[PDB]
């Protein structure tokens, strides 16, 4: 049968909060079956413990909040999007601050912590989520949707209109069938338009933000000095950020994401949608792997 997975080892890491400009220390750790990803605010007395389920999202404008009461984790979706990317369905991530840290902008050093600790099966069946009706959400232009497809696939269109942007392909579709999330999707940074960072920036927001931890891009150029990682870096980018969102549905999918010019606010609410209507999806589990249309 397909296996639950969690980390073989604890495993830590240091950075910084992109939103507050705060250091924080960030440990990943083993958890039993069937705990989900839970996030831990350890310098709170006493701790608090967050689930990290899609009911439990807060504020969505910046990046994706997990909130109970009054006490929240900003900024879950990149390291969320390495635990969905390699199988992680258990783990316990302890916190010394309201924010992971940023680190690159990308997921790639959350799934480097992740093969660092090493992988641990578990002896219960991994539980996949079949989506067996299509489910859309939209807010003016943008829209975001769940199809039935037989294996795990996640297409994005963005369409920005400013020159920079001019001549890009603007446009992925990521069949993990014959992709791979580590090489192919893991190290795009998140990136923002120079305006949009100033105006940030004047409020002491961004305060973590550099050119070292993210893409800076005006009507014109990219700025960063080396360009970009992937030719498709920014579609990449927001398939990453859907992935990590989606994982907050707390099981993997068997189905097809479609998102177009979509962002975190409109995923958590095609989470919750979805969830709600139970005729849209089953539990699925595997006993035989080679029967299954994923593999991880
Ligand atoms: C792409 C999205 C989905 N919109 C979203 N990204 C953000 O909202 C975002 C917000 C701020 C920054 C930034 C910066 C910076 C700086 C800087 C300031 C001063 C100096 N001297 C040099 C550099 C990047 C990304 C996201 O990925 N969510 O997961
Ligand atoms: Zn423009
Ligand atoms: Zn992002």
């Amino acid at each position: 049968m397909i296996k639950q997975r969690t980390l073989k080892n604890i495993i830590r890491a240091t950075g910084v909060g992109l939103h507050s400009g705060e250091k924080v220390y960030l440990t990943l750790k083993p958890a039993p079956v069937d705990t989900g990803i839970v996030f831990s605010r350890t310098d709170l007395d006493p701790v608090v413990e967050i689930p990290a389920r899609a009911e439990n999202v807060g504020e969505t404008t910046m990046s994706t909040t997990l909130v109970k009461g009054d006490v929240k984790v900003d900024t879950v979706e990149h390291l969320l999007s390495a635990m969905a990317g390699l199988g992680i369905d258990n783990a316990y991530v302890e916190l010394s601050a309201s924010e992971v840290p940023i680190m690159d902008g990308s997921a790639g050093p959350f799934v480097f912590l992740i093969q660092s600790a090493g992988l641990q099966e578990q002896e219960a069946a991994k539980k996949f989520i079949r989506i067996k009706r299509e489910v859309s959400v939209e807010e003016g232009d943008k829209r975001a949707v769940f199809v039935p497809f037989d294996g795990f696939k996640v297409s994005f269109e963005i369409d920005f209109d400013h020159p920079v942007f001019r001549g890009r392909t603007q446009q992925a579709s990521v069949d993990f069938s014959s992709t791979s999330f580590v090489k192919e999707v893991s190290r795009a940074r998140t990136f923002g338009f120079m305006r949009d960072i100033e105006y940030l920036r004047s409020q002491n927001l961004a305060l973590g933000g550099s050119v070292e931890n993210a893409i800076v891009v005006d009507e014109n150029r990219v700025l960063n000095e080396d360009g970009l990682r992937y030719e498709d870096e920014f579609v990449k980018h927001k398939i990453l950020d859907a992935i990590g969102d989606l994982y907050l549905l707390g099981n993997s999918l068997i189905g097809e994401f479609r998102g177009f010019k979509s962002g975190h606010a409109l995923n958590n609410q095609l989470l919750r949608t979805l969830i709600a209507d139970k005729d849209a999806w089953e539990v699925v589990t595997f006993e035989d792997a080679r029967t299954a249309p994923i593999s991880y």
